[PDB]
């Protein structure tokens, strides 16, 4: 009827792995840095460990496990396993440089156009993988893209992700509590989510990167966003962005979802731009200008 | 009778230059970071400014000015000028990375053998220049070599330097107060200073670099150093040093000063070693070893 999901859910013993330090905490619970040492082999795998014993929350962690266990792509984070302790723990590959949002914020002065454009390509590849797997992410943002190395990023945080049937094109949400400033207008108005609603969020994610981590609609409270977007207002053209790049962003933000580009198209277009990055992003780097070194100023 | 010293002593107005920050203070006085802007030209020269009104000290500052004004070489710091304020100020090119001693101490983990050996060559070139100018430095150490860039260092601090006559081979000091752990044995015993006594100090300076800024004879008080050296004891072979390199150090430390190498020989020998650095210095860089990244550990 539909393709059997034959993904393997690996169960790990708590004794196999070692918590080293807390990486962060919040409403999601807390995330630890750790080492995972399977008894049989001589390997030590660096890992991130996530835990929250509420009933609804336990169901949600396992829903997140299902999705991470079912994805396998170089630009998306996979679940390594779970540990069934007093509270359930998710285990995944450590992404040492943290989320991309924080990375761009505290490396503005050393991030070149080659890296910005390559990230855009990589995220588009991960999303296209997810689309092929009939999976709608529903929470794409710079904070949900992690950095394994500065040249390799991965999509993560599938806590809102939803699978789709072969005979199904959208997902009608309920209750909500979704990040408003990253979601498509049809999602705000009618709680509809598509692969093309993820493309909107991709647009906003790209906007974050090009603005080096600025908050979208900084001065605006969530309740207005709907009407602003209804009026035809969008995120402004970032300083470093040529019209070429900003045109792609704007295309991701059109009312007619089918008019928006597909992730495979976005891969291609950003791939093209990555071949000649300084034509498409204008960055200063890539105090006074009359300064001269003493041993080039010779006796007059 | 002897070669006229036709060096120019440039006098600068205090209004020409701008103190930006104190770089350091001590018995020498204080040194400021600054910018020098000659009124006529559109240049802004980064400079270091040094001031101490004692009578003997004023004579000494001017003696230091004489020497710095009389040297011109890429591996020695020249005097740009002096400013005749309430107290006299020496002005020279800023060496932004500070003294080499501090540099090696706080970059151990990122200093490769190529840099260590090249520095050794550069210092030897500067000293050979000084020898040609008939000038005996008398205070060569890692602290008196400044870093313009990580790949270009310069000799400085001529406060003990002495000029020599064409018919003269040594300098008999008086009073003293000279750094004991860097000076040759004949200087400790008989207050004699030569170009070959500077070579001893060069040996100790190289030892500092190869030990990444260790204090020579760390546990020993100054009064013993004479007898230790008299007994045949020397600084130990640093961990990273091949016998080839340590042999050069030891040669710099022989009783018979004429047996010690000349700076021109030291230039050559270290130059040769700089062509294949990892043959002559063994450094680890140039936690566990069973660590494996999660996306190279595939499902068993
Ligand atoms: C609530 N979310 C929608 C927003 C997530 C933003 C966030 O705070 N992410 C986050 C928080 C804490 C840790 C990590 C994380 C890090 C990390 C490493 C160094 C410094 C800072 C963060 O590395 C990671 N590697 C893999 N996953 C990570 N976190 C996700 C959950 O965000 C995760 C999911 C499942 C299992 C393990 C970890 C991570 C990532
Ligand atoms: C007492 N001496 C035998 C030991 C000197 C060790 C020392 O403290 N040197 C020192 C002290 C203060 C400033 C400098 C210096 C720096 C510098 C820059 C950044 C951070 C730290 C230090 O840069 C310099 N560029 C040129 N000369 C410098 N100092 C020498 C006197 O050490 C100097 C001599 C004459 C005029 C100006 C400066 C310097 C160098």
């Amino acid at each position: 009827g539909e393709a059997p999901n034959q993904a393997l859910l690996r169960i790990l013993k708590e004794t196999e792995f070692k918590k080293i330090k807390v990486l962060g905490s919040g409403a999601f619970g807390t995330v630890y840095k750790g080492l995972w040492i399977p008894e049989g082999e001589k390997v030590k795998i660096p890992v991130a460990i996530k835990e929250l014993t509420s009933p609804k929350a336990n169901k949600e962690i396992l829903d997140e496990a299902y999705v991470m266990a079912s994805v396998d792509n170089p630009h998306v984070c996979r679940l390594l396993g779970i540990c069934l302790t007093s509270t359930v723990q998710l285990i995944t590959q450590l992404m040492p440089f943290g989320c991309l949002l924080d990375y761009v914020r505290e490396h503005k002065d050393n991030i070149g156009s080659q890296y910005l454009l390559n990230w855009c390509v990589q995220i588009a590849k991960g999303m296209n993988y997810l689309e092929d797997r009939r999976l709608v992410h529903r929470d794409l943002a710079a904070r949900n893209v992690l950095v394994k190395t500065p040249q390799h990023v991965k999509i993560t945080d599938f806590g809102l992700a939803k699978l789709l049937g072969a005979e199904e094109k959208e997902y009608h949400a309920e209750g909500g509590k979704v990040p408003i400033k990253w979601m498509a207008l049809e999602s705000i108005l009618h709680r509809i989510y598509t692969h093309q609603s993820d493309v909107w969020s991709y647009g906003v994610t790209v906007w974050e990167l090009m603005t080096f981590g600025s908050k979208p609609y900084d001065g605006i409270p969530a309740s207005e966003i709907s009407s602003i977007l209804e009026k035809g207002e969008r995120l402004p053209q970032p300083p470093i962005c040529t019209i070429d790049v900003y045109m792609i962003m704007v295309k991701c933000w059109m009312i007619d979802a089918d008019s928006r580009p597909k992730f495979r198209e976005l891969i291609i277009e950003f791939s093209k731009m990555a071949r000649d990055p300084q034509r498409y992003l204008v960055i200063q780097g890539d105090d006074m200008d009359d300064v001269v070194d003493a041993d080039e100023y010779l006796i007059p």
